[PDB]
């Protein structure tokens, strides 16, 4: 402090290192829209082609589940079993669990459970993946010539794009939208029955004729003496052409005539699976889902991905285009630019407020050097703690300029006031004034850290968010007090020009400075109006209590939230036809959804990526989804042209015309969140009771929940209702008698109606699958069973009707399990009035009176919120005690701290007053905003109380006299900071377009808080002190 | 040593040996654990009103309690004091002879008459133009 | 019989196993009781 | 460098006509020329392999193919010259 | 076993290499495909990388390719290991 | 080798900066470091 | 890990001698170890 007043060159060197370390950090730091927030979750995926929900469950799902043990940090496990033949088991781990270890532990427990799963499943494969739904980008690949189908496109992307994109720097994962080609053999039963053959014969032939056959080598070791030549013998290799598969021999007739696969089946290259049909603006579409590699730059990776896509452009087939439905990058660009703009416009507003208050062009430069050194230094710190440049860290810094700027101002102003009051030379005045603030600055730093650090210790997903603000602010505040103790006084001593005793610049300049007279009258009026309201003090304490009660009342009636929704240039609508609906029937409805957006929202909507087959409920022909990209903000001027309004009239449009349920909504900021005021309930079968008895019990709870619309709204099951299904009963006794093989029967029904993965083949130097299935038309209605024949031992062909019978029944298309046991998931939310906890308790009360054997649990955000709800009061209790303690140490009293701690409510009231009247919500940016406001509220008070106590202890001034001198000599800096800060937040309060949701949340609470904080404490702080300082 | 990596590395090798083991060994499930030798604790289960035998109790534990416990983090190994119920078919050789049958035939019968079968779908994808119906075709399911 | 995973905390895991067992007890068949014949844990707690 | 390769085209069409199994012709060529690993035995207390392969002198030249016979479904022995053509090809033994 | 280099490259090597994306600290990758049907893919990492995390991150990606690999390759086992490159020593054994 | 060659100019850049910054911090002069920095090439020539 | 004063010895077949030869070698060891009572106590096979 004094060390660097006599060492300005040392201080410059320290500043320079901070600049360089911060410049090196800003240059090579990771950037992403958000950091990791979700607890790690590993998803096990599997497909049993042609299986039903019960078959997958009892054959794959249960078995795998029964083997997920001796794995660390497992929080819960849930799963599905679709009658699309697919299993998904999700294992979620404790916050802070190593994702890589989790995924390994999971994958090799699965590894030991493979020999216990059916062979069809084993040969299909079982995926084990990290499940972070975060995409950096979605690239759509479409054809406009009408030459290639989504299957053709998909294969082109696989063989000529995917590899190259995944090689690109910063690219962490590439999911293909579609399949690589498959050899597709569509069977004709009429033609099969003609030459008396079955799919079983079709399969046997393919395995015989499309195979790799290990042979040997000529001249192979151990050789004969004097061996001439050694070369590999190449026997049978895999087939290639679609023509070759047609040439395979199935049977030779009694007259020697050949029967080929061509003669019984259509043979073509096609999709591995035909369950999803994706379209972009009505045209065949494939694509890539790109994830950002851990530690990489989202901006550079975007730029690189687009640059690699540009190289390939001239090499595409006639008709194919690359389009970008989803790109998180443009949004991030805006967030960063708009944050740097706030920061720079904050510095300029210090310049302006410093100059038009201290009328000194050299004095104004000191904070212009001070804050950039701090800001850069902050980046260096984040780099050292492995943090990244993201929306949360970037808005952390904007939240912190109040504090950073204040430290720069307070130091400089004091020296300027010391010279204009006493008349000491610059270096000596700096020495003296620093002695007045040092302790207070070292104290405030301890206090501020005691209000920020505790929130870094919040648990779960929210804690991960709160840590980002915490460390960012703590580190910034710490560095700024260090710069205040090191750099700023050196500059204050060396580049500051002397001022003659009692100057106040009154009169002086004409065309530039008439405002010094006007300012001095008001500052006299203020110190007059303070002394007078120090008479009857016991009545001001009452107004304070109204401010306290009002704060308490506004706290309860302000709704809660996590992060504000944004017009992220994108949203999606979802399509749900009634159970058992056809692909084509959903295709019609999606077509209409696209027509609406391109017809009636022509100006706004850029594209409509319709995905028919995939949905958020389940998967199946029944359900689809329609993703909507937009013309960017620049083309969408008004409020009705933003996402909120577009989607509202979209949901309106489809309610009055449809026979299917067609929602419309926009995605949450962090694309894995809860609805804040909504919950995630899980109903469990804990005794024997089956699926039906569970369905029974769920309906009991659902109905009971509707009995309370005042507490719970839109309470609904997330799963699927039971559909009819067509059951074929093989009479084993009848089959044995006619001579048909039980397995010949099963695979002939399977292969034809379900498909059967036979083999691999090599398409243009690439290994792809070989499927055998019935042609569409012979596997549609139950009447088509009559088309299929099995060959018995005695030679003759036998119809199914001879050995089988059939009847309809209700089954389940989607079976759920939670933590191993049969489950049914229930969603829902608290009613417009009440909170989630109140709703959750009522849910628990209703569930307590269900049939014996029925249990329940909370998953997802309800599980998260439960484990980290008993923390907010406990932590901020430890905050206060340290704040009191620190202050006690700073001064020399157990009472004096109270005078500054009573400031807390003065800032909070105006924040709440701002958020309520702006109709805004109490969210994360508001909480962190609040702490910033209290931060200064304390800072402003600490120094005032400090100045009053020193003028009392060190000079023997009276209490009523000293507090008046303190409030006077510190009236200036409070007003200087609070002018520059409110005006720096100016644009963030009234803002539209990209990222405005967060900007509003940050600004509103801060501006409203900073208005009441400073235009209220200046009267109340000198009151607090006198009141406290009168019981002693 | 990192117990996690110790396991990871071990298992990478075990898997090279894995396909070389007998089928009967593989389908009993080979396990790799990272556990203490001695017991942390024994959780015992009785029946007060005496309405279920110890094999009933063992089955209950195995079917209703074990999985959850063994999934609990920090639980490195779980031993069941008893066995889970299985379908027990206790063959009689005099009768097997009496009918010209061998255990091989019994096995072959059960494998075929006790199976889950994937049967495909009605109106499955890709469909014909105009399809109106879509349902699961259910065939043979396991016995109960 | 339960064995600790290498390095796992004895007390914490025992705590969790008990918590698990409390989740199950309500859904037991008529008169089925959990009993504690062997536990090295209560010693560690009292010992300290 | 790129090596010559001896390609045998086991004609499935002519193989059935003579009665011989397609698997029988495969594993005879395979086991004679490349060797086959049948199962394990115990040498001095340690599990080792059991391999079946031709004597060196019947697996050295193109003309040695003729020496081997496959049994048909009836019972008589059918030579390879009955159901398989053969030709030379090129290709790398090591692709980087 | 018994596959030529071309066969194993686009049947095994390519399949694995495709999934071999999305791994931290990868400096570069190289691989071979044999007439003996041996594939060796080497992932070389950035200086300082935790080799035990590299191994884990690799085998996690590898075990996504495993499905798509031939059963013959699958039942031969696929090892993921921290590799050297040269021998520390060569111990020799002879009979005198 | 390639990596070693590319970093090399950056290495000397920061090292010369770090020494100059140190000397200024130790001897309170901003120009005293300027004169000692000029001795660098006298040594470097001898190495080459 | 530890009994007051106890050891854990492992006899090993290094020439492929077999189970029965190793058994003969074990019984010889145990015999000799019984012949030194004032040094060893309870020298036993741990196996079956």
């Amino acid at each position: 402090p004094n060390f660097f007043i006599d060492r300005p060159i040392f201080a410059w060197v320290i500043a320079i290192i901070i600049m360089l370390a911060g410049g090196l950090a800003i240059l090579k730091l990771p950037v992403a829209q958000y950091p990791t927030i979700a607890p790690p979750a590993v998803t096990i995926s599997a497909s049993y082609p042609g299986a039903d929900a019960k078959t997958v469950q009892d054959t794959v799902t249960q078995v795998i589940e029964q083997n997920m043990n001796g794995i660390d940090n497992l929080m819960y496990m849930s799963s599905n079993s679709d009658s699309t033949g697919t299993v998904q088991i999700t294992l979620t781990f404790e916050s802070g669990t190593d994702a890589d270890i989790a995924q390994v532990q999971v994958q090799n427990k699965l590894q030991l459970a493979m020999p216990l799963l059916p062979q069809e499943v084993q040969q299909q494969g079982v995926s084990v993946e990290k499940s972070s739904s975060s995409f950096l980008m979605v690239v759509g690949v479409i054809n406009t010539d009408g030459t290639m189908t989504q299957e053709d496109i998909s294969d082109y992307v696989a063989a000529n794009m995917k590899d190259a994109i995944s090689r690109t720097s910063g690219v962490g994962d590439v999911q293909l939208f579609g399949s690589q080609y498959a050899m597709r053999i569509w069977m004709n039963p009429n033609e099969l029955n003609k030459f008396q053959l079955t799919p079983v014969d079709v399969i046997t032939a393919i395995k015989a004729q499309n195979a790799q056959v290990a042979a040997g080598q000529l001249g192979g070791t151990p050789p004969v003496k004097g061996q001439q030549l050694n070369a590999s013998i190449i026997a049978q290799t895999r087939l290639t052409s679609t023509e070759e598969f047609g040439k395979i021999l199935l049977k030779v007739n009694q007259d020697g005539s050949r029967v080929l696969l061509r003669d019984v089946a259509k043979i073509e290259l096609g999709g591995e699976n035909y369950d999803i049909i994706a379209e972009f603006n009505g045209q065949p579409a494939s694509g890539l889902g790109i994830k950002l590699a851990t530690g990489a730059n989202a901006l550079d990776t975007a730029a690189a991905i687009r640059a690699e896509l540009a190289k390939m452009e001239p090499f595409f087939p006639s008709g194919l285009k690359i389009v970008y439905p989803y790109d998180t990058t443009p949004f991030v660009k805006i967030s960063i630019h708009e944050v740097v703009k706030t920061l720079v416009e904050a510095i300029i507003l210090v310049f302006l407020v410093m100059y038009l208050f201290l009328q000194n062009f050299r004095a104004t430069l000191i904070p212009t050097i001070a804050v950039p050194v701090v800001l850069l230094g902050t980046f260096a710190v984040l780099a050292a703690f492995g943090f990244s440049i993201n929306t949360l860290t970037m808005f952390g810094m904007v939240l912190a300029i109040g504090l950073l700027v204040d430290d720069a101002i307070v130091v400089v102003e004091n020296v300027e006031r010391v010279m204009a009051e006493e008349g000491l030379p610059p270096k000596e005045a700096t020495r003296k004034s620093m002695g007045q603030i040092q302790g207070a600055l070292v104290g405030i730093a301890m206090v501020l850290s005691a209000v920020f650090v505790p929130m870094a210790f919040f648990g779960g997903s929210t804690g991960a968010i709160y840590r980002q603000f915490s460390i960012t602010i703590v580190s910034a505040m710490a560095l700024s007090v260090l710069v205040a103790l090191i750099l700023t006084p050196a500059l204050c001593a060396t580049m500051l020009k002397p001022i003659a005793k009692g100057d106040h610049g009154e009169g002086k300049k004409g065309f530039f400075g008439w405002f010094n007279r006007m300012f001095e009258k008001s500052t006299h009026h203020y110190t007059d109006s303070v002394g007078g309201i120090l008479r009857s003090t016991g009545r001001y304490l009452v107004l304070y209590l109204i401010i306290v009660v009002g704060m308490a009342y506004l706290f309860v009636r302000l709704p809660s939230s996590f992060l504000p929704d944004e017009d992220q240039g994108v949203f999606m609508t979802m399509v749900q036809l009634p159970a058992g609906a056809t692909q084509e029937r959903t295709q019609k409805v999606l077509n209409e959804v696209t027509h609406y957006y391109l017809t009636k929202e022509k100006n706004n909507v850029e594209s409509v990526f319709a995905v028919n087959g995939f949905g958020f409920a389940g998967r199946g022909q029944n359900t689809g989804i329609a993703f909507v990209s937009l013309k960017d903000w620049a083309d969408r001027p008004g409020e009705e042209n933003k996402v909120e309004a577009i989607t509202m009239r979209a949901t309106r449009a489809f309610s009055q015309i449809k026979d299917a349920m067609v929602f419309a909504f926009n995605l949450p900021a962090i694309v894995e969140l809860g609805t804040a005021t909504g919950f995630d309930f899980e109903l469990i079968d804990q005794a024997g009771l089956g699926h039906e008895k569970l369905t029974q019990a769920r309906n009991q709870l659902l109905a009971e929940a509707a009995k309370h619309p005042d507490m719970l709204t839109s309470v609904r099951p997330n799963g699927l209702e039971d559909t009819p299904q067509f059951k074929i009963d093989i009479d084993q006794e009848k089959a044995q008698a006619l001579g048909v093989s039980i397995n010949d029967i099963n695979t002939t029904l399977g292969a034809a109606w379900g498909g059967s993965y036979v083999n691999d083949f090599i398409d243009r130097g690439r290994v792809k699958k070989v499927y055998v299935m019935s042609e569409a038309k012979y596997r549609m209605l139950p009447d088509d069973i009559g088309d299929w024949y099995v060959r018995a031992a005695d030679g003759q062909m036998v119809p199914f009707s001879a050995f089988s019978s059939s009847r309809w029944e209700y089954g389940s298309p989607r079976l759920e399990r939670y933590n191993g046991l049969p489950s049914m998931e229930i969603l829902g939310q608290a009613a417009p009035g009440k909170s989630t906890g109140e709703a959750m308790e009522l849910m628990e009360q209703l569930a307590s009176k269900l049939p014996t054997g029925v249990g329940y649990d909370w998953t997802g955000m309800s599980y998260q919120e439960r484990l980290s709800g008993n923390q907010a009061p406990s932590l901020y209790a430890i905050s206060l005690i340290v704040v009191f303690l620190c202050l006690a140490a700073l001064y020399e009293s157990w009472s004096i701290p109270f005078s500054v701690m009573l400031v807390v409510p003065l800032g909070v009231i105006g924040a709440l007053l701002a958020a309520t009247f702006r109709g805004l919500t109490n969210d994360v940016y508001f909480q962190v905003g609040l702490l910033t406001t209290i931060g200064l509220s304390a800072k402003n008070a600490i120094l005032i109380v400090e100045f009053a106590k020193d003028l009392m202890d060190k000079e023997g001034k009276g209490l009523i006299e000293a507090t008046l001198d303190a409030v006077r000599m510190r009236l200036r800096p409070i007003l200087m900071t609070s002018l520059a800060f409110i005006l720096g937040v100016m644009p963030l309060v009234i803002s539209t377009g990209a990222g405005s949701g967060a900007q509003n949340a940050v600004g509103t609470g801060v501006m409203g808080g900073m208005v009441t904080a400073t235009v209220l404490a200046i009267f109340f702080v000198p009151v607090f002190f006198v009141v406290v300082r009168r019981r002693f």
